């Protein structure tokens, strides 16, 4: 009635800290038809091998995710751990969203002082490329409902968290994302930060805004 | 008598800025005897394919440079251009120096305001990946003197040069490493920084030290 992936704790200066992050692709018109989401996911982490050793800088986990036509490449740096990955095909878009899970739902949600939290908001960075896929191979979904990390995807403090993006024309027409960093316990305003920016065919703007429905999280469909 | 290739501009407030990267791996005693060095250079810069677009953050150029059993992988984001790359093997040592090209070589060298000189030397960061190579392959060497930057590697303002460090420990016993970025023309103002650490068997050391003697530079042989 206490780990953490059971409840909320109720610790003072403790906060359940997690990262929500919210990806719509629209491709390209003659990009060939290709809905069978969710593939594959990859994950790998630098040092995780025994012979291999980050000597400097901090380790980053990658994630690898195939599905709708294209290969997504994510790097988090610093940043609180990804639990759940869910994608959804509609019409020529494709929609991802990878985030920590917050308490009671199976899955450890680490609670952290206030001051690790203001640190950790300012060094986690995340990394994004989008390649196209050829991959015509099934869909590898769980039927479980996606689990979330109970962040809202609404205004709050502006921080630098989206590092390197990239893209291929070739099939990513329009690339919209939004990523939190929050309490997924209770918002806990100093706590609470945003980053997002939009790309239309070229154009890319990165006005704040509410993206609670940027994507329609009724949709999302849990990667294996 | 006037192009950068040729001659130091006498242009005030101009700096024929570069950057020099010297590295020394000590390879590990059980480590396969390899002493082919140069076996091959492979440079890549995001965004130059026609497809490829990066949307957020500056174009990264990566260098492969496999020899001596190693696989060397550089990141260089915001750095002064590489055009001169080098190797040499010594005992179970590698070492490899790629830098910029000092005005009067043959190579473009262009000079940029002070002002756009202090803000690259705060962006320029340089990543490093020292991998465990099984090539057997020949050397494809150049024959002619390593072109140089003429940048020393003496002690001077320390800066937060060197990002993510990685090693695979089967082949990397020890790496030693010194970056200068500075005048290739004159040492100049508050325009010569210097990042450098030192990995001996598992421990990183960040100590400030004369590194003009860390390599043998009149061994090196210029890679193709």
């Amino acid at each position: 009635s206490f780990s953490s992936s059971s409840s909320c704790t109720e610790e003072e200066n403790k906060h359940h800290m997690g990262i929500d992050v919210i990806i719509k692709v629209t491709k390209q018109d003659q990009t060939p038809t290709n809905d069978k989401i969710c593939q594959s996911v990859t994950e790998v982490t630098e040092s995780e091998d025994e012979s291999e050793e980050v000597v400097k800088g901090d380790p980053t986990t990658y994630y690898t995710v195939v599905g709708g036509g294209l290969t997504m490449d994510f790097g988090f740096t610093k940043c609180p751990k990804i639990s759940s990955i869910s994608e959804y095909s509609d019409g020529n878009t494709v929609n991802a969203r990878l985030s920590s899970v917050s308490p009671g739902q199976g899955k450890d949600s680490p609670a952290i002082t206030r001051e690790e939290a203001l640190s950790m908001i300012k060094d986690c960075e995340m990394s994004i490329n989008i390649k196209c896929s050829e991959e015509e191979k099934d869909s590898n979904i769980k039927t479980h409902p996606v689990l979330g990390s109970n962040i809202s995807h609404k205004k709050v403090s502006y921080e630098d968290i989206i590092g390197s993006t990239i893209v291929d024309t070739k099939c990513v027409k329009n690339l919209e994302i939004s990523v939190r960093i929050g309490d997924m316990c209770k918002e806990s305003s100093e706590l609470e930060v945003k980053d997002g920016f939009k790309y239309v065919d070229g154009s890319a703007s990165e006005d704040a805004a509410d993206d609670t429905s940027l994507i329609n999280s009724a949709k999302l469909i849990a990667c294996v």
